[PDB]
């Protein structure tokens, strides 16, 4: 068996290996990369995604988050206070602000220090979740608004033709931003490019150990579990490497610097937070393998979850029996 520390495994493509995306991801499975739930791929030097950032700045952020923050430093919830809108721009300004920057420090692991210590005494504001593309479009490799579409896959492997589209999402950080734990949605890959700024510091469990996570959630966050049998589905729940050290709970951390691709593999719970003003592009996206997660994945259905379009053919003709139910709590 590949990889069975589940390490968090870098990979270094060619340009001509950076051709053909579902190839290459089937290689890194061969390597044994999914079983950490997170690989980091370092694009060919002949890559880019585009020509320049220069011209950004009037992106609006229609709905910018300020993240707030309940409980003791290393078992804490966010809830995201919506803001009035900005653009880019502006939210560049505010993230440079005294109040917002990052803080002078030695290294990447001083920071993490910092950050573990002092977030919740800080509500930093996202803009996340707008959707768009920052890829030229004629970047023909590992652009993340020129993927297969999960539709597409899923036609392909099960015959099943299904509404839904599948676009990606741009993501606007500030220090001290955070990613709550989660898996995707239907358990799905992700792709993260960060395209610009600074870095992102990314904790995941791997998949065949994401129960253990599981468990320990549910003892830290005791209402949350009363309330919804997948209350990580609402990706409100931080848990810290010391914590999880504490509980046995295996891991990894990696941070990602702008250029850099990261994949998250079906049911790798994963969390993290920015170190400074950055900019990000994710989308999910689907193999034949994920085909048995999907049909696996918890649901949420207490209603906080609430998810988009196209997460309902996928209930619908993955999970027919909880398809009633879960449509019930996105209504
Ligand atoms: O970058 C972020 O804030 C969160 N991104 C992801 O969870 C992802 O790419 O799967
Ligand atoms: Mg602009
Ligand atoms: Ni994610
Ligand atoms: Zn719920």
């Amino acid at each position: 068996a590949q990889n069975p520390n589940c390490n968090i495994m870098i990979f270094h493509p060619t340009k001509e290996e950076f051709n053909d995306f579902d190839k290459y991801i089937a290689y890194m499975e061969s390597q044994g990369a999914h079983r950490a739930g997170l690989a980091k791929i370092i694009p060919p030097k002949e890559w880019k995604a585009r020509e320049t950032y220069d011209n950004i700045s009037e992106i609006l952020i229609a709905t910018p988050l300020q993240q707030v923050a309940s409980g003791r430093a290393g078992v804490f919830t966010q809830y995201h206070k919506k803001k009035k809108a900005m653009t880019v721009g502006e939210y560049r300004h505010l993230a440079n602000s005294k109040k917002y920057q990052t803080p002078p420090h030695q290294n990447f692991e001083d920071l993490e220090r910092k950050y573990w210590k002092n977030r919740i005494y800080n509500s930093p504001i996202y803009g996340a979740d707008i959707s768009g593309s920052l890829f030229d479009e004629n970047t023909k490799q590992w652009n993340l608004g020129h993927l297969g579409t999960i539709q597409d896959l899923l036609e392909k492997e099960c015959g099943v033709v299904i509404e839904g589209v599948n676009t990606p999402y741009l993501y606007f950080g500030m220090w001290k931003t955070t990613f709550a734990w989660h898996t995707e949605d239907m358990d799905l890959y992700s792709i993260n490019y960060l395209h610009l700024g600074e870095p992102k510091t990314w904790y995941v469990v791997p998949p065949e150990h994401g129960q253990r996570l599981e468990r320990l959630a549910r003892e830290l966050f005791p209402g949350s579990s009363r309330g919804c049998g997948a209350f990580l589905r609402h990706k409100v729940a931080l848990i810290s490497p010391t914590v999880l050290k504490e509980n046995g709970i295996p891991f990894n951390r990696i941070t990602q610097e702008a250029g850099e691709f990261m994949v998250t593999f079906p049911y790798g719970y994963h969390a993290g937070f920015n170190h400074g003003f950055n900019c990000a592009e994710a989308i999910n996206f689907a193999t034949p393998r994920w085909i048995d997660y999907g049909k696996m994945a918890s649901q949420c259905s207490c209603g906080e979850a609430r998810v988009t379009f196209s997460m309902d053919a996928f209930v619908r003709i993955l999970q027919p029996e909880r398809y009633d139910l879960w449509k019930r709590g996105q209504d």
